[PDB]
């Protein structure tokens, strides 16, 4: 990922609130040069992306895991709202059609979690709890858990290297800008109230 | 990826349809074992993803394509709708949450694009066709475009492998799953549809 300047972040905070707000992530490895993804929730651990641990569990079936034994070097990208902006809402000419969007791409080691039980504990109560009624598990669901853990794989990725996006239209004259974020506040309000944050300082 | 058997594709143009519905990609290399990843619109062309060829765009100020001179594997992450699944939605216990969403990874060599223009306005016409009004680009637009040509790096991949998850709560009983699907009926209707669909045939 390459970040113009114009889409960077304003604060170093922006990049951590957009992994705790959007926990269903990409992992990423090179297995022998080939690219493999697979799609798992993922949960921070710190204030900070760089410099900080993310958690995360998978299939067992799922051999992408068995990669992860020697610690090679992941990619885990975090993906925020995101919408195609037609020029049909510019109304101005000329123009090209985009795309904006926010991401997190955090690079580092992984390692398998011996504490899977922990792991995905930590999961349910991070996804859990900005619903309201939030979901705790019963004692049996506890329970149910600890009989689903052979089925499971836990990791960490110790992140090294965080890179962050925030693509949203600020490449726009104010008043096209102004247009864009109206637009948004019908269509995706998720997206508009991200335009909302990323001026702030 | 790996697929478990019960969130395979039922039928296979359901692959091309998640493509085709969902063009704003994950374009993923293997830059020396350090994966890379860059978010860009990537449209198909042919019937079937696998042995189709993808096409697509990024900044050339983005350094990921000089990557691509060599030609080497890269994966290209589509993600249709998705959301989260609360046990709060199963009214039954034990449970566990999970995540529901559709994917396709297509797998393939890359090689950099002379004919640039073609993609890109074959990007604009794909995207803006289901839209009403639709925007055609003016005279004046279309010049616009040759003006920032310079500017890009057009790609395609030659797709030899293709995968398709379509994680749709099919592991559930079917008086959950009803609930589920009644649920994203009001919080996402993009993936009720979704569901609606992988039942068929
Ligand atoms: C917010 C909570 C959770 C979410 C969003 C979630 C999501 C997921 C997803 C997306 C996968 C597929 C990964 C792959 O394709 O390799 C998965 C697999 C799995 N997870 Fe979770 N999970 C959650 C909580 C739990 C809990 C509490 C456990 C208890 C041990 C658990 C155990 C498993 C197991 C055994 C599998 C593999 C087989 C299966 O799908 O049932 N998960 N989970
Ligand atoms: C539906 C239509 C289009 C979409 C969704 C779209 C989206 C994007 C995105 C997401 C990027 C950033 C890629 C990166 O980070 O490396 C980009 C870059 C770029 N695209 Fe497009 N694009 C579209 C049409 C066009 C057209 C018609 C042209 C005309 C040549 C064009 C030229 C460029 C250029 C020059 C850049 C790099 C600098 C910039 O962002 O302005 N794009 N486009
Ligand atoms: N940044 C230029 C070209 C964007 C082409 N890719 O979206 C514009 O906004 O007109
Ligand atoms: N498939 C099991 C466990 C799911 C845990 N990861 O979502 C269930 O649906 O209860």
């Amino acid at each position: 990922m390459f970040v113009p300047s114009y889409y960077a972040a304003a604060r170093p905070e922006q990049a951590a609130e957009l992994v705790r707000s959007n926990p269903f992530a990409l992992v990423v490895s090179a297995v022998d040069g080939v690219p493999v993804a697979t799609h798992a929730p993922v949960i921070l651990e710190g204030d900070a992306v760089e410099g900080g641990t993310l958690l995360g569990h998978m299939n067992r079936a799922n051999p992408h895991w068995r990669s992860f034994a020697s610690s090679p070097d992941v990619l885990v990208v975090f993906s925020g709202p995101h919408g195609y902006v037609s020029p049909t809402v510019y109304a101005t000419d000329p123009a090209a059609p985009t795309w904006d969007y926010a991401a997190v791409h955090a690079t580092g080691r992984v390692e398998l979690a011996e504490d899977a039980l922990d792991v995905v504990e930590r999961t349910v109560a991070a996804l859990e709890a900005p619903r309201d009624p939030a979901w705790t598990p019963t004692p049996a669901s506890r329970e149910y858990f600890r009989a689903l853990l052979p089925g499971v794989v836990a990791f960490r990725v110790r992140v090294r290297t965080e890179q962050s996006m925030f693509k949203l239209s600020q490449e726009q004259p104010a008043e096209v800008y102004a247009r864009v974020r109206e637009a948004f506040a019908a269509d995706n309000p998720g997206l508009a109230d991200l335009m909302d944050r990323s001026l702030e300082h």
